[PDB]
């Protein structure tokens, strides 16, 4: 009876036992299906492939991310990767111990109900509970106060927290980064004549975004530092072995986070939406928030993301006030680290909802 | 009730029981007819001669290959050699056990319908099935993934296969090699004043192509190695006993496979049509294909065919990617070996189409 | 000094003066070369043949389309047909008046730079400008708002436009139809035993696609209306005079536009990619787009293309919303009609880029 904690994070899905610095299974969430006729009468093949099992054989497969923007669109597949994650990958019987379940702040409640559902009547679990993406970033980072920033592939949001008292009216969820950053990248790369568009190749694109993006850090002279002289163009061999040439859009793709007029969806931009989240907070409360903003999203490894937020957030706010963006490298597992902390420790053991409670009222109880 | 598996391969036709490393009957497909007046009132003679029965007595006979380019032009004769192959040669009653039937990838379906037909209403067979030339080369070679190359006398084609999921849109059939290689050879040999043109002598020509051709392997200095100094000219006694002198065209005849501007039919050439087949495949899928291309056609014994493909395919593709052309000597029976494997093993026993199915819908069901 | 407007459209290339309902030169874009030895010592022959000059004598020639998918792969030939189009065909000095130049929405900018280049230093032109395939379809159709659909031989794309404010993030370019539709047709016709594969004969195939294709319009019962009873099979005499039999694939070839699992390249299909373009547009903006979608591609004359889009687009979208697909017959010249409108009218006269501007900064200015 030890806690295992899993996440919905689209992208990679991450699950492991309580009391550990990293989950035992980290694999992308995909339900793949063959788009071609079976020749191998060898029925050793499968209906569909999930995770790395699918991620290994790609161009053959078609790829469906079940987690759209934090909301989960397709349930039938989604239960499979859970059905997998409990059995293969990390190998556990479905009934041992409860599970803390990561989940999105502002998403529709109908998300978490069917999800609490299929954690019971299909395969019964010794209770359950569902926390929020951000609230576990502090249990991980150990802070009590402070605003967060979370992105990941599922959705980008920030949840200012002070002494474990949330400020829900200030929670700002703008859906961006994540997948939507590649879909701009597949869009932009055609500048150099690379036509990448198919469901299976998309990840080949992503592994560019992984390797070289960073953040422009005042990309005015940066484009001119790209345009005029070329020192920053790097080449990336791709699974066939052919060279790719880049560097005008290397920084330019993540730059869209600060000007979503590149991607075309017009809302805010991520740097000041934290500010425009702070301003909605109280006058008193905000002094330390500027110092404590953690920015652990799981997207942002960009070498110089934090460095530009420093520049941009100081351009906002009164300059007399010290702002500190902590960028711990152990993030991208952070939201999971909180699980292996929160559920591991106690005073939470009565915060689970047992199958009783689901028999008590119903799925509506989690709210 | 044991499976016997036969092929359409024009050229030699090959048939034998399941579970064997080589068919029991390998004989060329010809329906011969006498072109002269019968003197022997001895009616012990026949209407027509088939296979080696014909191949023994040639200049007397006229030779008609019923299998044109994989497509079978003449049915009336074609059923005879089948009518033979079941009775004489390998001696079996027409009704014992089903038969797997080899057949061409891109050929018109009207090919395989009349062929499935005459496997029923004329002589009834306990079910049936028709596979593809290439798909059985992997069951033989044991590979699962990998692109093929098949030529034979019937037609040349390549069918990239990955985990027994075919890539039909990438199947490249260019009709070449086979018979059409001799018809260039009978064309080229007149260089030395050998006028070979008659239907019966054509095979005398072929037995040169059998013995000495190889492949030029960068035949730029090769022609100059032919022209300038003569070390490579070899002589071949022919059924009368007269010497033949060759060697400028020894390599030059199969060389046409890489430049079908010698034969005059302009399409591609065989080396890069595999490449131009690969490129049509997916970006991901293609890494291993370059390593796995089997080139088992039944034509290609040419000592140094594989050696030049190595040279030519590396001249294509990104050089950072390892390409491996496997050239197993057991080929030329390969496409049959697959039959004695596939049909021998099980999960295929329900993949036959019983005479029921032909009574169910009709010949259209095989598709 | 009157405007002449030309297009890149692969396929046919179309050019003519401003202020006209149709270009003065409509001829296919090919640079042909003889694949055989010259016998006529008569040097009256040429290095290469372009356009109809080539299109007249085909089997002799080899055919290279310089415009691949909107992108132009071969420049050296491409300048010839321009070099022709200015001199022969429409007969004009290279220096009279600027030229509006049609061009693809999402193609790499390196396309249009070398193209703006060779409009200056090789032959100098009184300024220049390059518009987009779609944006001129409204100036032709006279609409201001509305989404388009464009295909042609070069590439298929749709560019929703509202009050002359483009929605670039919603521009959906999937490369399909055009040439790639024949290459499936040459692939499919072998069903009936017609082996058409050579570079010169390809157009013989195309002239079938011209004559009889239409669109299946719910081709479920249609195939059964083909299979079961044969009323729709039509015959086409080909340049030798021999009959062709068709009709199972008559509708089936353009049908691939709605299911590119026939051609094998898996992306979307053209009917809903407009929908999946609309959905990416704003909630407000989309009411009228459904009414205004023009579908002028230059491919689509298919008798019943618009009729099935009606069926399919209504199957998508809320049914409470009126959708109207206008299919003006004057299209296929439409993208050119816009030129003879846009450039003819004024407020555009300062939108040209004079040779000054190219001397100002360089080719990078067009962006
Ligand atoms: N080094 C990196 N550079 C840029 N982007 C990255 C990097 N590492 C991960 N990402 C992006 O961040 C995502 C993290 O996904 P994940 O953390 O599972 O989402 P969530 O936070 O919703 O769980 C990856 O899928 C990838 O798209
Ligand atoms: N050693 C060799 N060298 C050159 N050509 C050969 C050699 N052996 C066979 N061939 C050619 O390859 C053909 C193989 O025919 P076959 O395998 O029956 O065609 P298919 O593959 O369609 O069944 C022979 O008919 C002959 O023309
Ligand atoms: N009546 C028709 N039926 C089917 N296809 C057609 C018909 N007319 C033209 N096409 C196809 O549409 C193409 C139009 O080419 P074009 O308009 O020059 O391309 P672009 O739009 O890029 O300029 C032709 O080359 C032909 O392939």
């Amino acid at each position: 009876t030890t806690a295992l904690v899993c996440d919905n994070g689209s992208g990679l899905v991450k699950a492991g036992f309580a009391g550990d610095d990293a989950p035992r299974a980290v694999f992308p969430s995909i339900v793949g299906r063959p788009r071609h006729q079976g020749v191998m009468v060898g029925m050793g093949q499968k209906d569909s492939y999930v995770g790395d099992e699918a991620q290994s054989k790609r161009g053959i497969l078609t790829l469906k991310y079940p987690i759209e923007h934090g909301i989960i669109t397709n349930w039938d597949d989604m239960e499979k990767i859970w059905h997998h994650t409990f059995y293969n990958e990390l190998r556990v019987a479905p009934e041992e111990h409860p599970t803390l379940l990561t989940e999105a702040p502002l998403n529709p409640k109908a998300n978490r109900e069917k999800m609490t559902q299929i954690m019971f009547e299909t395969f019964n679990v010794p209770a359950m509970y569902v926390a929020i993406q951000a609230v576990l970033s502090l249990y991980a980072s150990g802070r009590t106060t402070g605003i967060v920033l979370d992105s990941g592939d599922g959705v980008t949001h920030n949840v200012p927290i002070y002494e474990g008292y949330a400020l829900p009216h200030a929670i700002m969820r703008l859906d961006l980064a994540g997948r939507d950053l590649t879909d701009y990248l597949m869009k932009i790369l055609t500048e150099r004549g690379y036509s990448f568009v198919t469901t299976a190749e998309r990840e080949i694109v992503r592994d560019i975004k992984e390797k070289l993006c960073y953040v422009a850090l005042d990309f005015e002279n940066e484009m001119a530092t790209a345009a005029s002289s070329s020192s920053l163009e790097k080449s990336y061999e791709l699974p066939d072995g052919q060279v790719i040439t880049i560097g005008n859009e290397r920084f330019r793709c993540p730059e869209t986070l600060f000007q979503p007029s590149f991607i075309g969806m017009e809302s805010a931009g991520i740097h000041e939406t934290t500010y425009n989240s702070i301003m909605k907070c109280d006058i008193d409360i905000r002094k330390d928030l500027y110092a404590n903003n953690v920015m652990s999203g799981g997207t942002t490894m960009y070498p110089g993301i934090a460095d530009r937020m420093q520049k941009e957030i100081t351009a906002l706010a009164p300059s007399t006030m010290k702002i500190k963006i902590i960028a711990p490298p152990e993030r991208k597992y952070s939201v999971w680290i909180g699980g292996s902390i929160l559920a591991s420790l106690s005073t939470f053991q009565q915060m689970w909802i047992t199958k009783q409670e689901y028999d008590e009222a119903g799925p509506s109880i989690v709210h």
